[PDB]
């Protein structure tokens, strides 16, 4: 049983280890291979400051509250583990700020002690008036990919730099089942008309006294496309453009003047924090993720595709449900193999 | 009128400069020094972590829930400021942590969000089954001292680096007014057997991903004698360490494991954190706080004293309430010596 998983980023890396976890005892040739065009920290997943909250409006899928509430759990049941520095993984609470109340999210409870914000807490930000404070998790991905790769590694799961030129490329040197992976990126090996990029931009400040989350929002702009601040270990994220459609791999200075004004604004005592760089990535964005087997009747036989991916902008905050859903459907595969 | 204020920590500097914001356009001759044995990072105010926490229990002088009151909320007023991370003052989030249920505390409603203890944050912790959670303020000594050092200064309040022998010593070099803020110390000057050393001992660790405070509780050990966590700027705070009557400016190895062992049975990913640093510093322990006029019936006049020392474990929590009130005290003396 030879399998292939196409993008190291946080879906592909995750999947692989959930495939392995499971089913290396019950399949005695069970031979994992990873192909990735980029791996860390050059994927889309690194830039992302990690932290775990869902999009504020229920999804079209119910099954990714399930998701996110199961990665939700998963990593907060190691908040306190001794490896937990290992996976860049820590707790951290923060504000949620508005114009006017909104419903609560579907989310309230899974994360930890929701509430309202206070009066006196609400005059610390003169232009809101009202949002929520939680505690929550934050996935640091440049250390959880990395962490990642080293338990496939110590698995056999062996890693090639190589960009897929297409599922048949793979089908046709042996892979019995091909685990695609790949991002907003994924309509070059079938197109799709739901998947376009959700560009965004960041930078990351030196500010350490900064130890909670400010994420503001604005329904007119859109998600994300409002000014948030997210600490990180070594650095804190400044963060808020939402571009939908553009393919521009590259910082821009009028979104490096929007996220500043907007966090200086939000935070005064930012002004004075040194600016340690700046990334751009790709947020794959969808109505809903695409985690479904498909039958390519390509070639003699028919070769095993399993999707995965149009996380938009929650990839790190869903990426372990996906996971464990990606690793069932591979059971089936196997059931229908009659090797199960 | 000549002022000598004895103490550069915490309660000498700020009072000092609350004697000049009032009262230097309504004196033409106010000449503040400052005469102080050891100036930062040398004082007890540099040890201390500079949480903003008051005892448990209510004090036995409530003026001292109005000082620590009016504190919080001016240090808050500032949180936002351009100048606030010069102060070393930002906003933080924790946990106080005990075994059994315990009444709610006096200050509960000064704090932001005060509340009790999910669950399931509680699950995080298995050798305590009740406590709170709040957000505080964070007042590093190292960078507030030197604040208050840039605005004495630029004021022309002179310092100077010697040790006082005596109040006469000082009386009879012309002093018209004494502010007593020699903090441990005091009983050098004039005996007092109500003032202790509440000996501490803690040590600085490099944790980035510590973003909350935890402070312990054990009613046998007593306050401060149990594990606690004190995320800083730059480092975190490992301490617990509350010994009366010990007087060893000295770190003791077994104060360090039973800080070390304490934290990390706390937060199991301490155990790789490395340590940066460990300092010792005496609490000026005492059943109230000494903040009160006294006639100095010394030489052929009477040179006024006035007190501000004996605030143990909470120096920075009420600091600026006890300037507000040492400067009413000096005012009182301009009108009896008929010049207000
Ligand atoms: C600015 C920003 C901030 C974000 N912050 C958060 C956050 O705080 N919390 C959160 O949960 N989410 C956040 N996200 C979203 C999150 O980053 C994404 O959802 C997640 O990284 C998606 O990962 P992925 O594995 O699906 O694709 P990405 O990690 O890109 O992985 C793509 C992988 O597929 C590979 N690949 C693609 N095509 C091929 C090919 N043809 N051949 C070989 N390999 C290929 C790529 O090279 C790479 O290996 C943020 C996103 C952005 C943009
Ligand atoms: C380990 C530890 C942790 C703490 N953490 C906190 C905390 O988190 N939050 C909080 O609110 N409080 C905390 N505290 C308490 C706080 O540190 C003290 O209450 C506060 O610093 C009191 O300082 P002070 O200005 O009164 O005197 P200290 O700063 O000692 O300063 C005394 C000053 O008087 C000078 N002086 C003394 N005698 C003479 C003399 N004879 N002649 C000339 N000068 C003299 C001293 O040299 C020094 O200049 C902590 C204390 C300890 C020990
Ligand atoms: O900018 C983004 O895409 C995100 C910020 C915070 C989360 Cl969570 S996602
Ligand atoms: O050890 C101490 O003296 C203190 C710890 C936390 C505050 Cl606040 S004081």
């Amino acid at each position: 049983m030879r399998v292939v998983v196409i993008g190291a980023g946080v879906i592909g890396l995750s999947t692989a280890l959930c495939i392995h976890e499971r089913y290396h005892s019950v399949l005695q040739p069970l031979d994992i291979k990873v192909y990735a065009d980029r791996f860390t920290p050059l994927t889309t997943t690194d830039v992302a400051a990690g932290l775990w909250q869902p999009y504020l409006s229920d999804p079209n899928n119910p099954q990714e509250a399930d998701w996110s509430q199961q990665t939700f759990d998963y990593l907060l049941s190691h908040v306190h583990s001794p490896n937990a520095e290992n996976l860049g993984l820590f707790l951290i609470s923060g504000y949620n700020l508005f114009h006017e109340a909104i419903p609560d999210p579907s989310w309230k409870d899974t994360v930890l002690g929701f509430r309202k914000l206070t009066p006196r807490e609400l005059d610390m930000f003169p232009d809101y008036g009202y949002g929520w404070f939680h505690t929550s998790l934050i996935l640091e991905g440049k250390n959880y990919l990395q962490w990642l790769t080293e338990r496939l590694t110590e698995r056999g799961v062996k890693f090639f730099q190589r960009k897929v030129e297409s599922f048949e490329e793979v089908a046709r040197e042996g892979a019995d089942v091909i685990v695609n992976c790949t991002g907003v990126w994924a309509g070059a090996l079938q197109r799709d008309p739901l998947l376009q990029p959700g560009r965004g931009q960041i930078m990351k400040v030196d500010a350490p006294w900064m130890k909670h989350f400010i994420l503001t929002h604005d329904p007119e702009r859109g998600i994300y496309n409002s000014p948030y601040i997210i600490p990180g270990t070594q650095t804190v994220t400044l963060g808020g453009i939402f571009q939908l459609g553009n393919w521009s791999e590259l910082n821009n200075i009028q979104d490096h003047n929007t996220i500043w004004e907007g966090c200086c604004r939000l935070e005064p005592t930012l002004k004075n924090a040194r600016i340690i760089g700046e990334r751009t990535g790709f947020r794959p964005v969808r109505p809903q993720i695409r985690l479904e087997r498909e039958q390519l009747r390509t070639g003699p036989s028919n070769t095993e595709v399993i999707h995965n991916y149009g996380h938009g902008g929650y990839g790190l905050t869903i990426h372990w449900g996906c996971a464990l859903e990606a690793a069932k459907l591979f059971g089936r595969i196997l059931e229908e193999k009659k090797l199960s």
